[PDB]
């Protein structure tokens, strides 16, 4: 219920989904299958994904059904032709004067094919830029906006800015999980989503914006919290 609902739009040139969260986008380093194998299985075509999430994170995927679209879309991304915006949920009150983290960041690869990405003065380049949407009583979501697209980017981004995304495992702060988990949200996952995705079409040349619905799983904690205080 419903199945329908994880495709966001689809023409010959993408398909647009919401991913949700706890589903992979490709297969992991060993026996295992994501998004992408998945869809191609139901198919000799062309399917590439533009760009990733995380196995946690939920919302707006691109997916390239030609390489015409691709070609487009992956010089989008590099000319930072892109906007994309997405939600979390983070500990304590964001700052209003923290509009952006320009800390640079660097990725290890575990033997799992896990990653783990920390701020290094000696890393990539890497830039987010935030802007509170709501304050609760000991929380915030913020939109948050990646310039780079680089792994785990948000994540480690608000957790350097002092501010952890909710139910992150990796980056997260557990007596925040606990407190959410005290005041009934029900949350049980990385308040992580990408909420919209704007972009121009490869193949008519149109601005678009795709937007993704949020689980009730994520709605039902942020009622939770709005109503909370």
């Amino acid at each position: 219920a419903a199945l329908a609902d994880v495709i966001l739009y689809e023409d010959d040139h993408i398909l647009v989904l919401n991913k949700p969260s706890g589903t992979a986008v490709h297969g992991g380093s060993g026996l295992s299958f994501g998004v992408i194998e998945g869809l191609r299985a139901l198919r000799a075509r062309f399917l590439e994904l533009v760009h990733r999430l995380d196995r946690d994170t939920s919302g707006v995927l691109l997916v390239a059904k030609k390489r015409s679209a691709l070609r487009s879309l992956h010089e989008q991304l590099r000319e930072k032709g892109m906007q994309k915006d997405y939600l979390a949920l983070v500990r304590g009150q964001w700052q209003s004067h923290v509009k952006s983290v320009q800390a640079p960041l660097l990725k290890n690869i575990l033997q799992s094919g896990e990653r783990i990405v920390r701020v290094s003065q000696e890393g990539k380049p890497s830039e987010t830029r935030f802007k509170v949407e709501e304050r609760y009583a000991f929380a915030t979501l913020v939109r948050c906006s990646p310039v780079t697209g680089r792994t785990h980017q948000i994540r480690v981004h608000t957790q350097y800015a002092g501010h952890p995304i909710a139910f992150d495992d990796r980056y997260g702060d557990r007596e925040f999980d606990r407190q959410l988990t005290e005041a009934g949200t029900g949350l049980n996952r990385l308040f992580l989503h990408a909420a919209a995705l704007k972009f121009t079409h490869p193949g008519t040349g149109e601005v678009m914006r795709i937007e993704a619905p949020m689980d009730e799983g994520l709605k039902r904690c942020l009622q939770k919290l709005r109503n909370a205080r």
